């Protein structure tokens, strides 16, 4: 603990002796004084440019927070000594921090070395982000980080990843969210291909996806989950559970998984959120989302979409589908959606379509890499086939169910086997399976 | 502190280096002496004429609250010199301002020059303001400036421009509030119309402008909302949300966007507050909102009024009537159930869908906007041949309305900018130009600009 009050006395003071002794000697860099400063912030508002130097050498955090919360760029500025004011930035000193007070380093000195230096700080940070994410973007865009888990369903990847380059490089308007709707069959991707974007965009940050099932919503009063209950009522003081998320992570990805069962006066709910993602929970505080994205997933069009992806299997072939047809598709949505307006708001209509054979075969070849990949770090057993045991797994493929129905076929067929032999211990641990087409 | 106590005492003794040194230094020139009064204020008391001049210039305020609460120009017209009091009223000082014992400088003042002051201040005041807003509504009518934000909607504009017109001359009832109800297809701007509405009535106050979406009160309980619980029940200590909102604002704007989704009973709460701005909180606190205007938005007979403008392809030569607005009437009956609650409105007015012509305007207007931006953040210019927007008006929904042009305009060419923007084929400064295909394409000043490949 003495040691943290020399340093700080030895900072005052302008000893760069006693400081290079100190912090030699393990006392804390950005030692706290009683009254609330720091011996790099002390050094600094002293003008002791040597000593803020060695400190920010030996480590000093200039960015820790009447003068309180000021930190020891605040202090810099404020003795207006623009060699202090570099010292630190080159340190990695925010130019913008705030103070208790809210005073930054553009704002305690006068016009001058120290505003230069500062904004130059803030123009180089900013422009070297802006060129090191957007090359970072071309190197790795979006569509190959789907591909590595979504197969097929290229329409539908290359649409959902030009409207978030669209978002993200600005060449959008601010007053509306990005909504999107996913139509299908069943077991083909849509809420993964959701839970891909989402883990895209927030890929460190669980609050930065918020899940909802409209399963749990298939009548009218449900409604009064996403915003709560009215005043004087069980529940009231808690609010909303949508709008907290929300105000969470205004800008998440939201799902709704499965809308079509929703309630119709459910997705009434949702006119604001789509048009101007504005939502009033039941204490009366609005939730401003108008950067958040939205992705509907649902079935409802699937037997008539099936039908038209026919189209591309109906060619004469001597794999994009225009989809003018959607003209004829929206009678279905508007009677399951019963309101204009919903359908107006929704930004994009997404199609996805059943795989074909390629892609199936391509999911077959994903789930045994799975399986032998876990094989190889649970038992240390590995595990190899060939081409016939891919089309003899793809044979019982399931339209009804696509992926679910790969993996089932898998599991049941391949699987169990593993698992019994295993079981008899006739699989010592490093061996090595070729499924050699092990079929009836 | 000190600086305040020295200014205090150089405008009471009208010391002009000290007072002119303290402001220099940064004293605070409305500094509250421990005796009540400020620099400005004694420095009228002692009718320190020079000192009120160097003290306003400074920044004083003349209006700040035995002469306790006494402003400055109270304590000039007390000193009985004309000087401060002109100089203060020069200032913008109020000639009719009160002091603690409610005394004002017309009532301390001796006639004389005070007198004349005061009174042409006051005058000039009203009458400027009168003059001036009358030229200004005249020379850039309501009517014009929404005309920048919509398109068509003619007989909308006309309505609502009509109303607004004769409510701000005077020429209203003021015991009833204004309200209008919207009806219409979607996406053709009743709701964009509601917020210009708002944003001429209030230039920028947030809380002159009151949203509610309808679509929350679904169910009667939701009713609660508006005014608060009763009293023993959890959030009673705060008031009703809309009484808190509307007593911040009396004359606000209010939208009840999507009306038709409330439940019908909940509309039972707007009989008075229609009928005449009364509303009532949970805790028995009434809120008068006679000057307020109420805007209603809903679809509820669209299909019908859509139905309508068939008139448009009548063509005679080779706008909504009496009669059929009593055919859309037991429309509104059927769904807002009540007599007296439609009979509370001033005016329904109808926003038709957009014809042929007012596709292109939108289209227009669409790229007009996307030019700016892209002009403004990248410096980047950009221009469309005509064909551009009859290519891109096949786009056109009815039943989506505007909102219709605005998605096919972003996918089918803020999406490739954003591609090429992304790829960096458009440095700063440049110009593009929009060509016509059965697709969009774009060159580069003269160029076809390359399409980038994300996929690689
Ligand atoms: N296109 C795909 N490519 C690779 N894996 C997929 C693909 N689609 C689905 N899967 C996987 O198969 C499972 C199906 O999940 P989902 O994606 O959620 O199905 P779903 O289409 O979204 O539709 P529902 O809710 O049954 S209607 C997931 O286990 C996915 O990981
Ligand atoms: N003349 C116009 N008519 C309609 N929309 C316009 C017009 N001019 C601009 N717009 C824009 O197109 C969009 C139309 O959406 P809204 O203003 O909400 O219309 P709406 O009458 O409220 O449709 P609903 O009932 O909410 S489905 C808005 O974002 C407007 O800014
Ligand atoms: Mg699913
Ligand atoms: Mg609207």
């Amino acid at each position: 603990s003495n040691k943290d009050a020399a340093l700080l006395e030895a900072a005052r003071a302008n000893n760069m002796q006693e400081v290079s002794r100190l912090l030699s000697e393990g006392a804390d860099v950005n030692a706290k004084h009683r009254l609330g400063w720091t011996a790099l912030m002390v050094a600094a508002i002293n003008r002791n440019n040597s000593v803020v130097q060695v400190l920010l050498a030996a480590g000093a955090d200039p960015n820790l927070g009447s003068f309180k919360g000021c930190t020891a760029l605040h202090y810099a500025v404020l003795a207006d000594d623009y060699r202090t004011v570099k010292e630190l930035l080159d340190g990695g000193a925010n130019p913008l921090q705030r103070n208790e007070m809210g005073h930054t380093p553009l704002d305690y000195a006068r016009e001058g070395e120290v505003m230069k230096l500062l904004r130059t700080s803030e123009a180089k940070y900013q422009e070297k982000q802006r060129k090191r994410e957007a090359e970072e973007r071309r190197r790795f865009p979006l569509e190959q980080r789907l591909k590595e888990h979504i197969i097929g369903q290229e329409s539908a990847i290359a649409t959902v990843g030009a409207a978030i380059r669209r978002k993200e490089n600005g060449w959008y308007d601010e007053e509306h969210p990005l909504v999107f709707l996913f139509l299908g069959s069943s077991g083909i991707g849509k809420t993964e291909l959701a839970k891909q974007t989402a883990k895209y965009m927030h890929k460190d940050a669980k609050k930065g996806f918020i899940r909802l099932d409209m399963s749990e919503f298939q009548e009218r009063h449900e409604v009064a989950k996403f915003i709560g209950s009215p005043p004087g009522y069980v529940g009231h003081e808690e609010g909303g559970q949508l709008t907290k998320k929300l105000k969470q992570c205004p800008n998440a990805v939201v799902l709704f998984d499965e809308v079509d069962k929703a309630h119709p006066d459910v997705l009434t709910i949702m006119l604001q959120l789509f048009d101007e993602g504005r939502l009033t929970d039941g204490k009366g505080k609005t939730i401003d989302c108008k950067d958040a994205i939205f992705i509907m997933t649902s079935n409802v069009a699937s037997d008539e979409i099936a039908q038209h992806a026919l189209q591309l299997r109906q060619e004469a072939l001597e794999t994009i589908s225009k989809n003018f047809k959607e003209n004829v598709i929206r009678p279905i949505l508007k009677a399951h959606f019963r309101r204009d307006e919903f359908l107006g708001r929704i930004n994009e209509i997404v199609y996805f379509l059943p795989f074909c054979h390629s892609e199936l075969i391509q999911l077959v070849n994903k789930e045994l890499n799975f399986w032998a990949k876990r094989a190889k770090q649970r038992h240390n057993i590995t595990l190899l086939w060939d081409r016939e045991v891919a089309d003899v797994l793809v044979d019982g493929y399931n339209v009804h169910y696509g992926a679910r129905s790969i993996k089932h076929e898998v599991e049941r067929r391949v699987v169990n086997q593993l698992a019994a032999a295993y079981e008899q211990d006739l699989l010592p641990g490093g061996c090595t399976l070729r499924i050699t087409v092990e079929d009836s």
